[PDB]
């Protein structure tokens, strides 16, 4: 019935952090739609819609373990240039894994394995598919030059 | 190209008010299936997409106008029972109403036809959808007594 | 080529009581749509259309017999909640039901049969429909009580 | 929540003023299909289905504003003959325009823009299909001759 | 029956505005298509075509409103680059939009609140589609060079 | 490569004749519409549509040949009435036509076969489908009448 | 039966240059292929087999007027870079282009409009489509450079 109150905070912390990366892709990914970068907006409005459902998860886990869940996004970063923007959304993705895997060790401690599992899931998203797609792009940069990037993105 | 600096801040505003009345909805969304109240999480999660929708179309907007989206949140206040979660509901929307009607003035006196239009196409939701279904379930509650309502909301 | 005017009076009669019908099928359906009863508004929106069907049969009967159609509806009274409704629509139908079989007496002493069966088929529908399902609502409401009444009619 | 009262109360004279078109289009439309006129009959009687929905899109809007709906028709002044009966649902058509054109500005002056929208969508009705076919038809007189028209409506 | 005849000159005005914009669309696309850059003729070629419906509003209204159309376009100023060419739609464009407006508040003045209705479905267009995907396109070329872009657009 | 001037100035003033012709027969098919007459309102719909591909094809060959379109239409000499609203565009294709055949002439003259091919093509179609439609209904008033002649154009 | 022999004998001055062309485009088309610009290979590999249909075409009418086909080709001058082969098959489709032209005049001078007419198609096609497209082709290098070019026709 009821979870471990360290396990429903760290919960919380983690839930806080998830709706702000769904608004930061939510800015972002506008902001690409805007300059015409439709491949761009495609992707960040796909990864806003994923944390949406990350955050869903934690959510109901939350209500489940009998806790009240934070809803006061954190604040986010956007940036101003393409380039800017990647980097501070693999920035958000390296805190968004430390965090992810501080509360997996936490929910071992505590012998709650069901919240461990919907952890390891988002990590496993968070490590092979956003932050490896990031770090894509910004060595795509180095290699064929922003011009030809951003003409790729259109 | 580029809006009134009025115009642009009190698109601002009403934007930091849907994303707050999406979260709202998240919130009381959740909470409703966790008690397995079927139908109102179904229409609570519809709410919430259709503010993201709302929010999506100031934020283009106001990038549109050459302005900058304020992506903050509102503060929101959730309700602990059904009837309290109606009437929070009901009161977000009446704000939400009277705002976006002032801002519908606002526009006609600065020419800004086109964001007056925005705006009617989302005041037209909030009266006719939002807030007619809200006090419909609060009109329901008292002809038929709670225990019925619930019971239709499985 | 021509009709008895007496027989054309009565119809006219009849047709201005039929208009009436409709109009408060019209409104009371409404009603009950915007207090979220929509099987009873779906029902009382069949019957308005019933009406006006009723309606178009007399007034096109009426120019056959080189009358001139009466199009003031009689005046209504309807209810304000769900029994006065019932009550006011029973009431209606129930005077509906004596002057059409009155006036097929009326049609048979003038030896105006065909006006007679149009009338008959408004008389069974009027008895075995449509005041048969008002007193079944109303036998039913004292059954299961107005609550369970009222949840079951959403 | 609460309309203010003098939109609630102009939208009760729209609605008997609409609900009076209607019941003009009635008669007229089977007037004109007893003649032996069925392409006059099939556009009156489309006519009078759509006044009976713009009466139902008032009546459910005095209801949301917590008004109450009044449902005797305006006076109706229908002709005996076909050069007749179209003057005189042009003259109607002309009086609504005029009606819809000063209750848009009261909605506007009372700030309930969602009222004003309504009425705007009528108001186009009214002049770009109502009004319009109702003056090609007494051109088409004009330039054909009554006869011709009349042979053409069969 | 008769509009005024304030609003008939300057519908007048916007209708030889519309025509002279179709044209330069036309030149443009077939400039565009002849050295073969064809995703800049096909989205230029529908923009000649939605100038046409435009301008075909406009026609319409004034013949009802009585009026007579004016049908010599506007003198047109083509540009001979790429870069002209998208600065001389956009520079037309910014004129189409604020005499859209202009004319907005004419009909408000005068209640004709239909002339209204069509011209801001035209300022809509004008700003949300138009200028935004000319604006978007002078963004693209400043980020990925005037060579990128051309390419892109074959 | 380069054509001979005096034929791509002789193209150029058959395209803003060709220009004109399309502008004369958008007012008058609007005109045909507005009164009733969907018959002729479709017919030259449909040759609006004729001419603006005729001119397609004349800017795209002077462009070819690397010569500068000009885009100002002609004047236009609408009609008032049917019978006189035909004749003017009767005048006009007689013009055309005239116009077509000494271009055809010219273009043999100095070796340029294609551009030739382009204008019988044309001359053609003037001949054998516009100037033929306008004298059978021309031919039509003269026996039938034009009150029956306008009622078949409904 | 039997043509004159000055236009034989001009038909097959035309046929061996065309037999040429077809050698040009498959060594040029093969080579394309090879470097790996596969849609340069499939333009040029459609022209060649357009060629073939050009000279197939002369050499039916050769035949039929009594004539012998003249099979030699003309000496071929292939390029070694993609902007010298683009140039090298400009230089060929002009001078087909000014031999067919001076074919047409011939035949007409003779009477055999037929043949005329048969080298008025390929006059059309040597103009429209073959040099059209390769001006584009050099104007596409000169606004986008040949690197971006000849990526484009990976």
């Amino acid at each position: 019935m009821q979870g471990h109150p360290e396990v429903i905070d760290y919960l919380n912390t983690l839930l806080t952090g998830e709706l702000a990366a769904r608004d930061q892709y939510f800015i972002h990914s506008r902001i690409y739609e805007d300059w015409g970068f439709s491949k761009l907006y495609e992707r960040l409005n796909h990864e806003m819609e994923e944390e949406t459902q990350h955050a869903d998860a934690l959510l109901r886990r939350i209500l489940l373990l009998e806790g009240t869940p934070r809803m006061r996004p954190d604040d986010i970063h956007p940036g101003t240039t393409v380039p800017e923007m990647l980097e501070a959304d693999l920035k958000l993705e390296r805190h968004v894994r430390a965090a992810l895997a501080k509360g997996i060790a936490l929910c071992e401690q505590h012998k709650d394995f069901v919240s461990r599992d919907i952890l390891l899931a988002q990590l496993r998203d968070t490590e092979e598919d956003h932050a490896y797609w990031l770090e894509q792009q910004l060595g795509l940069i180095a290699r064929i030059g922003l011009e030809n990037y951003l003409q790729s993105q259109m």
